[PDB]
């Protein structure tokens, strides 16, 4: 579990996106695994406008953070779920790390700020949904 807060947003992954968040609907998209809803308090996370492939993760299932090079967001194929089809996922980027299921909401961040959500995983890598081109969570 886990969500960004930047101003009058709030970013979760799609399948974990909750009935408040669903009522509450800024923008959708089922091939990157993300929501975006609306929030009545402010949010003050920065979200980073770069190209960095190198940052740290937040862990849940080891209660630690771990630095990490990640790909440049691609499409990846990814495993039929109880949430999804087998498909291509749009705008994700893969790291060698520890993750589990439970690990999807975890916070990567670079220099610059947040860079994406933990969104995938298995054998040895760990899958972020990035949100560094969404410039419209800023405005
Ligand atoms: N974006 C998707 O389509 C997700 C939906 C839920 C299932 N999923 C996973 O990858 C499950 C998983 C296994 C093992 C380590 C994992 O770390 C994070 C997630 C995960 C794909
Ligand atoms: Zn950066």
């Amino acid at each position: 579990s886990g969500a960004i807060y930047v101003g009058n947003y709030r970013v979760v992954n799609r399948h974990l996106a909750t009935h408040n968040d669903w009522a509450n609907l800024v923008w959708e998209d089922s091939s990157r695994d993300l929501l975006v809803s609306s929030t009545t308090a402010q949010g003050c996370d920065t979200i980073a406008r770069c190209d960095c492939q190198t940052g740290v993760y937040y862990c849940s299932s080891r209660r630690k953070h771990y630095p990490v090079s990640f790909s440049k967001p691609s499409l990846i194929f990814v495993e039929a779920s109880e949430y999804y089809p087998a498909r291509y996922q749009s705008h994700l980027m893969l790291a060698v790390g520890h993750s589990e299921p439970g690990d999807c909401g975890g916070i990567l961040r670079c220099q610059h700020g947040v860079v994406g959500i933990v969104s995938t995983g298995g054998n040895g890598l760990v899958g972020f949904a990035d949100v560094r081109d969404l410039l419209w969570l800023d405005e």
